């Protein structure tokens, strides 16, 4: 294997008002020669979004070719870079805007959108792990435990051996995580191969949107303080972790001081983390580590001295 520094390459699911939209106009997909620059950056590791609209345009059918046939592509062309890939359905545990488990997104259909992909991709050398569902929150909290046992059960159907990475409630906020996270201890997957994925980010509100700057009581420890109630709940019930979103600007030392921090802690407890983001169109977006003309992108260097770190032999934190 698990390499603890990875990215997103976010794209594939943007401009969720354009259903099924088209390839080159809503959303992205890697060009050629895309991998390449992150393989010799000495990142193997990245996490997709992927959004189920597009995927599998109506419940219970089967999956659309075109965009299908993208991720095919996306998934050769890592397999030719040594990136290893975790899939990630994009969707708030929501489809068409409803939340999995009511009248009209039962989890059985989501049960099929999950055993469609396993079924699609559990022979591609490429493909390293499931994360089932992007961030749950609002009222599809309470429902969540029920519809992320339907994804286990429909991947686990055509993969035994991939390891699951099962978000939390409330965005799977790392912060909050126990004040949610034992609805989650009575899942079960016959391979024992699932892994907890939290997201944290450092600014004020939390959300990943860095209205404002560090501040002038700006802690450096804010990173660990917040993945802190989400590391102890993985030690006291024996589970396996890992940080599927976190990013900070470009412009201040004091958010790259505290991303060292964070990636210390991870490393001590073996938490492998998907910097968010890259991408092959982001243009100005503010947390982007893509390549752009005239943009230093300093966490880069954080993320490859970080992937220099011997690699935990497993998910941690060690039990
Ligand atoms: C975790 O929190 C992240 C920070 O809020 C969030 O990032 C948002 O990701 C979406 C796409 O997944 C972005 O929307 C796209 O933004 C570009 C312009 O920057 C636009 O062209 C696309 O059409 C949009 O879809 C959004 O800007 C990010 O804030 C993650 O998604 C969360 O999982």
């Amino acid at each position: 294997s698990v390499d603890l520094i990875g990215i997103n390459v976010a794209g594939a699911e943007f401009t969720g008002g354009k259903l099924p939209g088209k390839h080159g106009t809503h959303y992205f997909f890697p060009p050629e020669g895309y991998f390449e620059y992150w393989s010799e950056q000495g990142i193997h590791t990245v996490r997709f979004p992927l959004k189920w609209e597009r995927l599998q345009p109506s419940l219970n059918a089967e999956l659309d070719d075109v965009y299908a046939s993208l991720v095919d592509d996306m998934l050769d062309q890592a397999k030719e870079n040594d990136i290893k890939v975790i899939l990630d359905v994009h969707n708030y545990a929501r489809y068409r805007k409803k939340v999995i488990g009511t009248e009209d997104v039962p989890v059985s259909a989501y049960q099929d959108l999950m055993e469609r992909i396993a079924k699609r991709w559990q022979g591609h050398d490429a493909l390293f792990a499931y994360d089932i569902m992007n961030e749950p929150y609002g009222s599809a909290d309470k429902l969540w435990p029920a519809a992320a046992q339907a994804g286990i059960d429909g991947v686990r159907k055509y993969d035994k051996k991939r390891p699951l990475l099962i978000e939390g409630a409330s965005w799977s906020s790392a912060a909050r995580w126990p004040r949610y996270a034992d609805e989650l201890l009575k899942l079960k997957d016959p391979a024992d191969n699932m892994v907890f994925s939290a997201h944290v980010f450092i600014d004020e509100d939390a959300s990943g949107s860095y209205k404002k700057g560090p501040g002038k009581d700006f802690e450096p420890m804010i990173g660990v303080k917040r993945v802190e109630p989400f590391v102890n709940w993985l030690k006291e019930h024996g589970k396996k972790g890992h940080i599927g979103e976190f990013g900070i600007p470009n412009d201040d030392e004091r958010w790259l001081d505290a991303m060292d921090k964070l990636l210390a802690y991870l490393n001590e407890n073996c938490i492998p983390i998907n910097y968010w983001a890259a991408g092959p169109s982001w243009g100005n977006y503010k947390l982007s580590i893509e390549p752009k003309d005239g943009e230093k992108r300093p966490q880069v260097a954080l993320l490859k001295k970080y992937a220099a770190k011997d690699n935990c032999s497993d998910f941690g934190p060690a039990k």
